[PDB]
Formats: C-alpha cells, structure tokens, sequence
C-alpha cells in the first residue's frame, strides 16, 4: 500500500445524515466536499455505518 | 488490508440470539443497525459464535 | 488476514476424544458448541491432534 | 514498493485551485514544476482534496 | 499464514529412526501418534533429517 | 524486495540538468556514470523531478 | 514462508570440498548426511560458494 | 525471499575493473571465485556500477 493511507470513509443513509467522515490512520475527521469524498474513495474503502453505531465504531478505532 | 481495520463481526443463529456484534482492533462492540452490519460485512469476516462460546472467545482476542 | 486472528482449531478422532479447543492468538481455548466450530473454521484452520500429543503441543504454543 | 516512497499527490479542480502537493513519507510539501507532478505519479497515487478539506487530511496525516 | 504456525516436522528414513518431530514456534518436541503428524502436515512442511544432523539443527533453530 | 535497496533515481529533463541523483535507504547521491543508473535501474524507480522541487523532496526524504 | 527457516545451503564443487553447510536464521553449521541435504532443499535454497569465498560470506551472515 | 539474504552483486564493465563485489545484509564483500557469484546469481540481483560511483553507493548501503 503505496497511499501511506490506512483507515476507512464512512457515512450513513439513514434520514439522519451526519455527511461524510472518514478513519486517517486512526485520526477521526469530517470530510465537507463531495470532491474530497471521491479523491479519497480512489485509495480507502467507503462503508455505511448508522447513525446509532459511530460512537462504539470510535471506541475501536482509538 | 488498506482499511486499517482488524477483526470480525460475530452472531449467534441460535435460540438466545445476542444481535450483531464485532471485534475492531482487539475491541468487542455491539454492533446496533443493520446498516452497519452490512458496511463492516464490506471490509471483515462475519461468522457465527454461539452464545456460549463468547466468552472464550473473549479471553483470546484480549 | 484481515480477521485478526491466527491459530488453529485441533480435535482427535481417536477413541478418546476431547471435544474441539482452539489456539487463537497463543491463547487455548475449548469450543464447546457445534456452530462455533464451523465460524471459525471460516478464518482459520482445524487439524487432528491426538489426546497424547497436545500436552507438547501447548508447549510449543506458549 | 520499492521506492521507499509513501503517500500521495492531491489537488483540487475547484474554483480555488493551490496547484499540487503531496504527502510523503508523512511529509506535506507544495510541487512547483509539472515534471515533477508527472515523475511523481509514476510511483504514488494522485487524488483530489478540496480546498476545504486540507486542514483536516493534514491532521490525519502528521 | 493464518495459523500462528511456523517450523516444521522432521524425521529419518535412515536405519536408527528416531520418529517424527517437530520445531514448531521454535520450540522442539516429539510427536506421539500418526493423527497429530497427518494433522500438522496440513499446516507446516515436513522434511528429511539424519539423526546425525539433528544436534546441529538443534543449535540454529534456538 | 531482496536487493536491499529501497529509493529512486531522480534528473531532470529541464534545461537546468543537476545529472542524475538517487535515494538509496534514505541517503541523498549524486551518480557520476552512466553505467551506475542503467545498474540502479534495473532495481529501484527512475522519475523525474524539477530542479526548482529538489529541496522540497529532500526535506520529506529526510 | 511457514517453515521458520531463513538460510541456504551452501558448498564448493571445486577440487577442495567442504561437504555441504547451511546458514539458517543467521548460524552456520555443517550438515554431515546426504540424507539432511535434501530434506532442506526442500525448504531453502542451495547455492554454490567457493571454498576461497566462505570466510566472507561467514562476515556478512554475523 | 527465503533466503535471509538482501543485497546485490555489482562490478563494471569499464575500463579500471573490480572485479565482482557484493552488498550481503549490510555488508560489503570482495568475491574471489566465478562459482562464488553465479552461486549469489541464484538469490540476489547483480548490477553494474561504475568505480566511480562505488564510494557514494558505500555510503547509502552503510
């Protein structure tokens, strides 16, 4: 893995959108663009995590 | 493995069903939505583990 | 392997059979439900070893 | 990856345009030159980051 | 190699057998019965040492 | 990779030629004949990087 | 590689044989059987060494 | 690469020869004897490097 990129996009579609966040090498971050979302889909993975779940999904991923 | 994730998710078909759940990273969670099930099913194993084992299971995976 | 998990799960079929029990991350475990078997044997491998063998064996995996 | 190289150029191609930089070795620098662009893309991925979303990428990526 | 495994078995096909046996994490046992050999040729490789040698094996694999 | 060797070659094909250079396991050279990069380019990348963008690059090869 | 072993075999076919030894995961020894010979070139590769060339490579193996 | 080996044989074909010399793990070595390098030709790359340019290649392969 070339990127020196490790960690995931996720989002949900549930009616209650929080956008697009992403895991960066463990670093949670808020992704605003829709430009950034597909320039980062070229080299991570995007899932569907609800609403619900993203605090114990945080809990993992610290 | 770019997800920067390690684990599984893990469920029971028997009678006494505890939902989803996964390890994360060395890190149990309960797992809420089925949307999320369906993203982590995107980027790690989903097997099955009957109640009764969980806590063996446990003891392993720290 | 993105599960997380190495190690094997080993039985006998010899006369004097000690159910399933597995290694998972050098910690040994018994497997005590049918459906827990056939999880892990999704991710990692299962193998016989004889009741006489396995005191070497936990050994070797210490 | 034989390059001992990892990381990655990004731009934007919104309206406010900082030309290429990247990533590497978890260094951020700005490219002057479009040989340099060019050379680079032979051995690491190019992808597009908003304007917006620099500050929070470089939080991830130290 | 998911099975937290590495090493391998040995034995002589030469006149003073001494059975099978194995390196296994680095550690040196004997294997008892048929089942367990069958059982680890599954998951490590097995090959041909005289029982002269064995002494010298011993010092490299610690 | 089993030549021990992980980096790049770099020139540039502007008008303003510093010859050809590499990074080899993270130490900056310069390299005089042409007969070393036909060598090094059978093992390590060769790119193209601008004059005006060496010292950026250095300092992430730092 | 599952086999715990890193190394070759090496010997001369020079008029001035040594027999054949081995570097395994960083120690020489002398393998005295054919029989041993064969069981690890199953396992790592063998190389052709001069018996003028040993004490070097005996250098760079430390 | 099984066989604990990293590094490379390199010479010139120009006019002031070496002769052939290797890079084993760090370390650099003369090579005395035709058999010697087409034993190392069977695990480990063989490049051309100028006597020029040895001193700076010494200098990156520590």
């Amino acid at each position: 893995n070339v990127s020196g990129v490790q960690g995931f996009l996720f989002h949900t579609d549930g009616k209650e959108s929080y956008g697009y966040r992403a895991f960066i090498n463990g670093v949670e971050i808020g992704i605003k663009d829709i430009e950034t979302v597909q320039g980062f889909q070229q080299i991570i993975p995007s899932i569907n995590i609800s609403h619900s779940d993203v605090e114990a999904i945080r809990k993992a991923m610290k």
